[PDB]
């Protein structure tokens, strides 16, 4: 699949073929100053945003932390949080999502940040969306 170049945010785009084992999605962007306090990347089914297999949500609030969770039929499950923010505003970053049979491997600038085991079959994911206080340079597959 061709990369989405300079997509505007918010953004929603189809992931051709749907998520598949071995697929690596790269999200290159920059956290802005003066927008909001958080941004997110969502691996979802459809554009509704009601069913999100994997929600990666960095929050520049309360000291800085990232929320990882799944949303099924509009219902958010138990959150997984990490308190060591690997993001810095005004600095471009490479957010890499490696899809494996049992989990998502998430790397920030080549450094493994989190591991999220699939709560729902990843084959159900065909859409990636990004919103919040972030500017995108590109999304590659
Ligand atoms: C401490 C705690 O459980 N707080 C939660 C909030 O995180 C939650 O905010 C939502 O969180 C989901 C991901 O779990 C999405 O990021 C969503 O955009 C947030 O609004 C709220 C609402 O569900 O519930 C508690 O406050």
């Amino acid at each position: 699949q061709a990369p989405y170049l300079s997509p505007a945010v918010p953004f929603s785009g189809t992931i051709q073929g749907g998520l598949q084992d071995g697929l690596q999605i790269t999200v290159n962007g920059t956290v802005l100053s003066s927008s909001g306090t958080r941004f997110a990347v969502n691996f979802q089914t459809g554009f509704s945003g009601n069913d999100i297999a994997f929600h990666f949500n960095p929050r520049f609030e309360d000291g800085g932390y990232v929320v990882c969770n799944t949303r099924q039929n509009g219902s958010w499950g138990p959150e997984e949080r990490k308190t060591h923010m690997p993001f810095q505003k005004g600095m471009p970053f490479d957010l890499c999502f490696l899809v494996q049979s049992s989990d998502f491997k998430v790397m920030v600038n080549g450094i493994l940040f989190v591991q999220y085991f699939h709560r729902v079959p990843f084959h159900r994911v065909d859409t990636i969306s990004v919103n919040g206080s972030v500017q995108l340079s590109y999304i590659s597959f």
